[PDB]
């Protein structure tokens, strides 16, 4: 386990809950990993991962972080306030993904509090190469007279990912003779967050089957990353790790940050049964998969299902009445 | 010897927040305004974003399952916090909810009228009805209660911003919480809360004259004037109060300065509190609750206006989604 430094940004674990409603109406006892609650502005999955992160950013004595990510980044959210919690600055490299001039896009959700947190925005056109477009300007940065900190796309990377092998953590705890559990859906994005959970969950709850539902990428594309990360996060906890790595590609739709009527049609069904809220570019369109996995017999069997709800709520709010 | 409250538990409150909500030290605003400041983490809170109504509707909610209630009625601002709570918790039990919304401000800014918090409402499916105002709302609400009552369904009322004596026992209840986090670890000497619908300023009142009868309790208003609003605290108090078997002698505080054009209206004062909390300690406040509180709090600090030097407990009352909703302007 430990030789790694990690920050306290989220106090208590976070709760895992029964989903009685939405359990009857689908047929399938499901229950929800809470990881959007989080004390630290809105919250999200991106935070245990810089929990680890930014605490290594300061061994470095960084007065800077610097990141990466779409305009309605979760992660460049969660980085810029804890950034401005801590002190640090922050400077963002932006894209806009789905080349749309949506006003509430552009300037709200996400966005807008990267704003009131005073970050640092650069533009670019796409993040062709992201690990060099960053270097490049960290080293400018560099020069300014700051001492940066470079935290990758979506903050996975080997040491960001060990934010969910320690979730995994908690996630069996939890289900200590509370739940029998056989499966476990999780969006797969820059991959961090399904890799920390793949490592975690093979040496904790063996039996369990983990699904990952691509956003982004198809299975093709996708698989090499998460099998790499699961093999550093492995390398450097000094672990083995031989799970295979599961990951359904049909639900992303048009591709990253497009909303497709499936994962849609799955926002409105957790917020009106259940009360809680998915977001348009990830945990709605893990959920429709979620959901149509059940539609089709493609778990290993009958059992629970554990979602984790990563957050990104406030995407909700830029996404607002369209493109 | 949490005690005298004690008798304060023959209300049945339903299980929403879980865990006592997070108190913490602002390092950073602390050293920033040359004082002691912590922050009661209200906003935290498992359901829908979270905020101050949920403890309320704790006690609300659980009562209108008693009375046999299928939906929940409700009114507010078309952005109110309460409204977005209640129906999301209605949501989650299977509880149908209906909404009389009013437009406050008369605002005709896109983002007022259908992101933020009435964005999620539409989520929730909630049933929404308009009105012009409401001039007075236990009876706007009554007339939409018994039209429901007539089209063969069961309906629950919950006043505006969910303060009534029951509701206010939340905040009652989050006294015995704040004392008990505070005990050996703080020293505090005031405590910060916005007072709107009255229920939360009024249930602290009761529980902290007989938790931390010290303690200096201020509201600052986000709608009325002392004049309008310590009446209405006033009235809580004594019906809470009494409902708990209880006596309260404390005198109610109000610092009206802060609510600039009116309720749901930003002032400068008031954003700049939210700029400086967001940027500072990355917490984020909300236009037309927290904010405007908060611009008090610091206002208050600048005038010497509390009675002595100690730590200030502000009470995060939440609001934030209102921010996406408020968001170029009016």
């Amino acid at each position: 386990l430990t030789r790694f430094p990690r920050l306290e940004f989220i106090g208590a674990p976070t709760p895992l809950e029964y989903l009685p409603r939405l359990s009857d109406y689908l047929g399938r006892e499901i229950y929800i990993k809470r990881d959007d609650v989080t004390p630290i502005a809105m919250g999200g999955n991106k935070l245990r991962k810089l929990e680890f992160l930014v605490a290594d950013a300061l061994r470095e004595g960084a007065d800077t972080l610097i990141t990466a990510g779409a305009i309605q980044s979760n992660h460049v959210r969660q980085t810029a306030a804890v950034a401005a919690k801590l002190g640090l600055h922050c400077v963002a490299l932006l894209e806009n993904p789905i080349g749309t001039t949506a006003e509430n896009y552009l300037t709200n959700g996400n966005r807008l509090l990267l704003d009131l947190f005073n970050t640092q925005i650069e533009m670019c056109d796409a993040l062709t190469d992201p690990d060099a477009q960053l270097q490049t300007l960290a080293t400018r940065i560099e020069a300014q007279g700051f001492r940066p900190y470079v935290i990758p796309v979506g903050g996975s990377s080997a040491l960001g990912a060990m934010g969910y092998v320690e979730s995994a953590l908690e996630i069996a705890q939890q289900c200590e003779e509370v739940v029998g559990l056989s499966s476990v859906v999780v969006a797969s994005g820059s991959a961090g967050t399904h890799a920390g959970l793949a490592v975690g969950l093979e040496h904790l709850m063996p039996d369990v089957e983990l699904i990952g539902v691509t956003v982004s990428r198809s299975v093709a594309e996708q698989k090499p990353k998460v099998i790499a990360l699961q093999q550093a996060i492995a390398g450097q906890l000094a672990l083995t790790a031989t799970a295979d790595i599961h990951l359904w590609d049909d639900y992303f739709a048009p591709g990253y940050g497009v909303p497709n009527d499936a994962g849609m049609e799955a926002v409105k069904l957790l917020a009106s049964l259940e009360g809680v809220l998915l977001d348009p570019v990830y945990t709605g369109k893990a959920m429709a998969g979620l959901i149509d996995g059940i539609s089709q017999k493609r778990f290993n069997d009958d059992g629970p299902i554990l979602f984790i709800h990563t957050g990104g709520a406030p995407a909700l709010f830029a996404y607002h009445p369209h493109v």
